[PDB]
Parts: C-alpha cells; sequence; structure tokens
C-alpha cells in the first residue's frame, strides 16, 4: 500500500464511534496489506540474495577470460608465416647434429673396442717377452756366477767379464 | 520492522469496540511509524537490488566482448599456423633433448678413455724397454759364445762348464 493510502486507513480508525464492520474490515485491509508487503519483501530479499550470486559467478568467468585472452594474445605474438617455416631451418640443422654427434661417439667406442683388440694383445707380448728376457738373465747369471770365483786372471775369462758388464 | 505476529496482537489492541482512545492514538502510531520503517528500509533494498541489476548489464557484456576478443586472437594465432608451429616446438625440443644426451654420453666415454689409451702408450714402452733386455742379454750370450768359438785350446772345465750352458 501507498503513503498516503496507509494513513488514508489510519485516520478513520481515529474515530472511536466507527462502525465495528468498518473497523474490522479495515483492519483486515491492514493485515492483508501488512502480509502482501511482508511477502514482497522476502522475494526482494531473495531475489537480491540471486543477484549476488550471479555477480560472484560472473565475476570469475571475467577473471578466467582475462587470463584465457591474454595467453592467446602472446600465443599469436609466436611469427607469422616466416617464423614459422625458420623453426624447420631449425628442426633438421638439429637432425644434423643429432646424428653426427652419434655416429661419431658409435665410432669413438668402435674406437673402445679397436683400442682393446690391442692393450690386451699387448699384455700377451709384455709377459712372454719378460719370459723370454728373463730366461736369458738366468743363462747369463749362471755363466756370470762361473765367471766369478775365477777372477783371479785368465785371459779368455777376462774378456768374458768384460762382456758381462 | 517488527514481525507479524506482533503486528497481529496490535492489531488486536483496536478491534475492542470502545477502547481508551490514548491507547487507540498510541497504536495507530506504532503502525505509521512501523510502516514507514518497512517501507524506508524497502526502499533500501529496492535500491540497492537495481544497483546489482545494473553491474549485471556491464558485466554480461563484457564477456559478450571478451568472448568475441578470444576468439579473435584463437584465430589470428590459428590462421598463423599455431598447430603446425607447435608442433615443430614439440620437434625442436625433442631433438634438442636426445641430442643432448648423446652429447652427454659422447663427452663421457671421450673423457674416460683417452683417459684408457694411456695404457697403450705406456704398455708399448712397457714392451720395447723388456724387449730390450731380451735383445741385450742374448747379445751378450752370443757374444760369449763366440769367444768360445775363437778358442786354439780345447775348453778348460770352466769355459766348458760356460759352453755347456751356451745352449738356448
Amino acid at each position: 500500500l501507498k503513503p498516503e493510502e496507509h494513513e488514508d486507513i489510519l485516520n478513520k480508525l481515529l474515530d472511536p464511534e466507527l462502525a465495528q464492520s468498518e473497523r474490522t474490515e479495515a483492519l483486515q485491509q491492514l493485515r492483508v496489506n501488512y502480509g502482501s508487503f511482508v511477502s514482497e519483501y522476502n522475494d526482494l530479499t531473495k531475489s537480491h540474495a540471486h543477484l549476488e550470486r550471479m555477480k560472484k559467478n560472473m565475476e570469475q568467468t571475467i577473471k578466467d577470460l582475462q587470463h584465457r585472452l591474454d595467453e592467446a594474445e602472446q600465443i599469436a605474438l609466436k611469427g607469422g608465416k616466416k617464423q614459422l617455416q625458420k623453426l624447420e631451418a631449425r628442426v633438421r640443422e638439429l637432425e644434423n647434429e643429432l646424428e653426427a654427434e652419434q655416429k661419431r661417439n658409435a665410432e669413438s667406442v668402435k674406437g673402445m673396442r679397436k683400442s682393446e683388440r690391442r692393450i690386451k694383445e699387448l699384455t700377451y707380448q709384455t709377459e712372454d717377452l719378460e719370459k723370454e728376457r728373463d730366461f736369458y738373465f738366468g743363462k747369463l747369471r749362471n755363466i756370470e756366477l762361473i765367471c766369478q770365483e775365477n777372477e783371479g786372471n785368465d785371459p779368455v775369462l777376462q774378456r768374458i767379464v768384460d762382456i758381462l758388464y
């Protein structure tokens, strides 16, 4: 009810000689009207509550959009048609070095057991050679053990001794 | 803004056919004040509510803006080759990766095996001074042998023993 439309009811109960019927029906008006605006008000608090929620969800949307926009603006910064196919000038400036630095490595351990086929061959040689050396040293110092004692002074034994040292 | 039960038990204090007039005026005043309050607070809620209505139209238009812009960017990127471009960056980084891998493993068994074949350059050494010793001792032996073949007299017991050794 309007502000005026209320007052016009309130200043008609002011008369204490008001017929009980008119009184009861005026009070009825007050009741249904007050009920009506309680209902309306509550509806407005529920509706206002709705907008407040939608506002809470539309903000989160907007924000997300901004983010999704930002990245999408910088993704489009990555070259038109020239920087595109420049990358393929990279992908096989790499595929080159990719095989070159695995062809040369694979080779380098071809060098690994090219090198072992002789470092284990040069152990087979370093031992039998030392065996022969040891043999001739054995003979040498048998002979040399004999060339002692008789130092006092056979000419022939003196030239052999001269050979021994 | 009193609850409707209170409004009601007020409304019961007005149907009394001959209530004290002062109480009647008091009641009606109560009603008018309460209604004034209800109206004002409702006008406040109407003000606030109308506000949200406005900032809902502003935000709805903003989204409609952003969305469009987004599409635009997603189209400009896509028309400039986005799927093929990134697909190259998928390969560039992969190749960089395994190339790095093989640079690493190469760097290692190029490190620890010219680190390995100083041994040859040592072993070789070992097989040529030893050799020398051999070819040295032998020499001397054969030298003595020649001296024993340069003897006119029959082998004196000592020289006979030495000659007897000189078989190998």
